[PDB]
């Protein structure tokens, strides 16, 4: 009886297998480390930090390699050209009870799939799909919906608001941009609200109790090919689907249960 | 016609009294002394004094003598080995009516009889008296308790609180600390609240308009055997029980009349 163990993660056809086995926690940061090489294995964390006297923060990153083979000094070294970074922050009030949260983990991973219009832009060209607009994401049974339209960039930064309500409004963001002069990082993050009421002075006011804050950092470089990228992002998404033992830790008592 | 005069206090049995003439008030400070010998006078004190804009404060001292004889190079001098301190400080606030003060004396003076349980303290070993649990205090005819339950102590600080509601709960102290090498110094203060109700942005919020402060500190030797501190309660409350010349100020507009 062990729960954090070696578990399962990204995979495609039948070739190589991706089990993601325990290794480091030092001063309250979780570390998952795949198979013999290190170099060539799948970094994940995950943290629990209560931020203030209201609040309850996360950190749980991701770092997917590549199974390349950088030959410098006549020596095959497997080494992983780029690395990925998946960082999700959520922050979680004591005032939200336990009925918030299960909708909130199918809201950030229930995000990014396998080509959302948010994740298919991690996927393809269109990292808007859509020219940009009025889009389809979070959903439950038939009540209510979650129609992502369009409303800010300035200085480059992306943000999509849904309905008529700002305060019960889903953001998300979007930004390209070249680290240095071998890699391309970006910025998407999320903030998923609560369609409560917060009535302080005798009014109604329908505002959101907390925000998620799905911020995903992926570094590309140039020499890897168009052919890293679509594995990238099925392994980025590909890793916090509905339940995966990391993100059923966003879903559950389970840390890796 | 005279008032603040030669008036009756402190008695037991046929022997002594304590006829408390009238003295100084220089600066706003009212005072009182008995007999003969000054050295085994009653002093007393009190002062109207309007704290801010919204309150009235007050002081009422009391030192209580002994009638002992120290004799130091070869002379029998009549002088008190020591002497209380009853300070009672009240904030009366112009928004509380001229029917809240009625019930405010009942329960500073009506807080410490003779032996009521936090009194009792002041005549005896427990002075708590009950494993310090629910007790009763200030009462009248047959419609609202005040059941005074424990709450802390934190530092050398005791402290009672009532009912449900702590803002409209009946706050009391008691602190045992011996303030030098010949001397055990006391404070039992005292917040007497109001049921009333401050409607501030649309919300009946429970509270209490103002808050009594009987603070009693009264100072007993090592000296002093244990035949003086039951004689030195019955002259505090004893002092001031439910109309007599000192407390009826606290009652109603005579002073000493």
């Amino acid at each position: 009886a062990s729960n954090f163990t070696q578990f399962v993660l990204v995979d495609n056809g039948g070739t190589g297998d991706v089990t993601v086995a325990p290794s480091n926690f030092a001063n309250g940061v979780a570390e998952w480390i795949s198979s013999n090489s290190r170099s060539q294995a799948y970094k994940v964390t995950c943290s629990v930090r209560q931020s203030s006297a209201q609040n309850r923060k996360y950190t749980i990153k991701v770092e997917v390699p590549k199974v390349a083979t950088q030959t410098v000094g006549g020596v095959e070294l497997p080494v992983a050209a780029w690395r990925s970074y998946l960082n999700m922050e959520l922050t979680i009030p004591i005032f939200a009870t336990n009925s918030d949260c299960e909708l909130i983990v199918k809201a950030m991973q229930g995000l990014l799939k396998d080509g959302n219009p948010i994740p298919s832009a991690i996927a393809a060209n269109s990292g808007i799909y859509a020219n940009f607009t009025q889009f389809v994401l979070v959903d439950n049974g038939g009540t209510g919906d979650v129609t992502v339209a369009p409303s800010n960039f300035a200085n480059g930064v992306a943000e999509w608001i849904s309905s008529n309500s700002r305060s019960q409004a889903y953001k998300v963001t979007c930004s390209v941009r070249q680290s240095s002069a071998q890699n391309r990082k970006y910025t998407i993050k999320v903030e998923v609200p609560k369609v409560a009421t917060q009535t302080v002075g005798g009014v109604e006011l329908p505002v959101a109790a907390w925000r998620s804050y799905l911020n995903m950092e992926l570094t590309i470089p140039i020499f890897a090919t168009n052919s890293d990228c679509e594995l990238i992002v099925k392994a980025m998404q590909g890793l916090l689907k509905d339940g995966n033992p990391i993100p059923s830790a966003i879903a559950a008592n389970s840390g890796i249960y």
